[PDB]
């Protein structure tokens, strides 16, 4: 020895710049939603930016299909899933001539969070398909003049799970069932994730307040849907390296 | 005398906090936008937010139907008010084949503005179906080197009519035809809304300045179109407790 | 003489009001992208701002035709060119029975920048189809955990053309094929484009937070596409004072 200590300090040095990197405020943070259909198929919606990343998804992008993913056929919407199902769950019995529940009603959804991120300040938002806003406790959907719309429960962190990429924990990841106990059965989002900042200096405001405002909608939103869990795992998770909990509770 | 004044005191006490809640810079703001068409459709836009609110609308938004609410039959366009007649719309004389006005192009609006609102600030933008900025007083619309984008007109506080709920004022509504005359006859619209402040720190930038870029968009924006006003009033504006000025002039 | 030097005058201050007012922060800044099909279609989206403009496009707008412009049968996929097709773009050999480039798959495009303009610091970003960041020098599309995004290459400005309107600079024009050369082949894009500033103060943070948050959405949107440029200039940009370069390298 050592014939190759350099090749293997050099190896080194590249695991650890691309491992660290995640800590600089121009690498990428990841916000990834995957809505479940009892079809089998997984709607992907996924958010990148620097400092923040927020977003949200009404009713018309939480169903399958829709403007942004049709069907195989190319459409949008499908019989008895229309604008009178729609009418139906904005408004208890306000619907006419509709399936009870849709194919392309969502049961379930994934949240996933990865990169260098402040993970006690994220927040993720339910509401009802009306807009109203959602609180647990069976209290209903609430109005505009009594709705919270910063609540301790949009404080999620404590309820996701760690999800691991070698040595380190890449992301976090939430799991819910959308039957009106800890989520509403028809539901739409909206949520907030932040940079996890390795100094005091507020890079989103002051001299960084021009690029921290343009970062908030200059990174395109990928989304598709895919037959299934395992077809979006191995062509769309696994190749961008972001990790993702499967059906049976193992990082993937 | 006095058997019940705790089940009194807790009652108003309760009535005191929904109705000051309003003020919280945690309560939300709604903006609803809300098109009418010659048919008798009303499409509804609801935006929420807590310290601004901020949005527009392309004339793909502007029509009925769209990608966002299609109609029964699924279509997001309808024959002769589609490709070849939007470019009529865009330049005059620079259509072919379509009607003359689509039952789908949408003839008034009311903007509905509600919560605890600087109104003063209020920001109403209008601009042709091209994008260029129209002016009132008849120049027509502006180039893009002529154009201003913030006029003393963009100012809509004192056209905006006050909505009441019980005895407060809820909100303000302004009401405008699409006529060439006070509106562009085929418009597309920006709004700005601020969250009216009881004191004098700025929550939209310093220690607040991430919690205000991100709110810009972390709320699911809310649409449907409904086949009158009257069904609109009762599945969706009454029961979220949204004031909305009807076609007789009678807050609902 | 001089019989008509007010006349001169009055028409001279006029000039000098409208070519200089494009320095005011009130004045709007354009940015415009013009996607190019082999069928000659152009897709044109065109944003306006007064202090930042930054935006993107996915696979779902960068296609032609889609949601926001479908053809002329009101369509917004083709066949083998739907959903299948675009997982064959997302990830190598993970399509099925679609054709191999779309018709509606854009070969290049123009992005062009007009207004006062901080012309050093435009981004444009370009990403892959799954949205993994692409670099130059054909390193592949970068994964999430080593993904710069904000690279030195965002900055464009030097490889933007100046386009003038009489005697001024009016705006820049960046040309690009999509090859997997200077751009991908299958590109989804962010940019951030910001306002020439006249003065030290910082209008978009400050006093100033609260309307330059607002104003990042608060702009509609232009957006259709037209049979061939000769029609799109004619009937859009020419009228609207928007300079453009055409197929043979002349500003119109």
């Amino acid at each position: 020895h050592g014939l190759d200590d350099a090749q293997y300090l050099q190896q080194k040095a590249h695991n650890k710049r691309i491992s660290e990197f995640r800590s600089s405020s121009n690498s990428g943070i990841n916000v990834t939603v995957v809505l479940k259909y009892t079809n089998g198929v997984v709607q992907v919606y996924n958010w990148q930016g620097t400092e923040v990343i927020a977003g949200s998804l009404n009713r018309q992008l939480m169903k399958f299909p829709n403007y942004m993913n049709p069907d195989k056929h190319g459409r949008i919407e499908w019989p008895g899933e229309g604008v009178e199902h729609q009418h139906g769950l904005i408004r208890s019995n306000g619907g006419n001539g509709s399936y009870d529940i849709g194919a392309g009603d969502p049961y379930a959804m994934q949240f996933i969070v990865q990169g260098s991120v402040d993970w006690n300040a994220t927040r993720l938002r339910f509401f009802g398909p009306d807009g109203s806003r959602w609180m647990p406790d069976d209290q209903g959907g609430a109005s505009v003049r009594a709705g919270l719309l910063n609540a301790a429960e949009d404080i999620i962190n404590s309820k996701m799970q760690p999800l691991y990429f070698c040595d380190r924990m890449a992301g976090k990841s939430y799991y819910v069932r959308f039957d009106d106990k800890y989520a509403p059965r028809f539901p739409t989002i909206g949520f907030e994730v932040y940079r996890y900042r390795v100094g005091a200096t507020n890079e989103m405001g002051g001299e960084s307040a021009r690029t921290a405002v343009a970062s908030l909608i200059s990174f395109p939103t990928f989304s598709t849907a895919y037959v299934n869990e395992k077809v979006a795992v191995e062509n769309f998770f696994q190749p961008r390296e972001l990790v993702y909990q499967n059906s049976y509770g193992y990082t993937v």
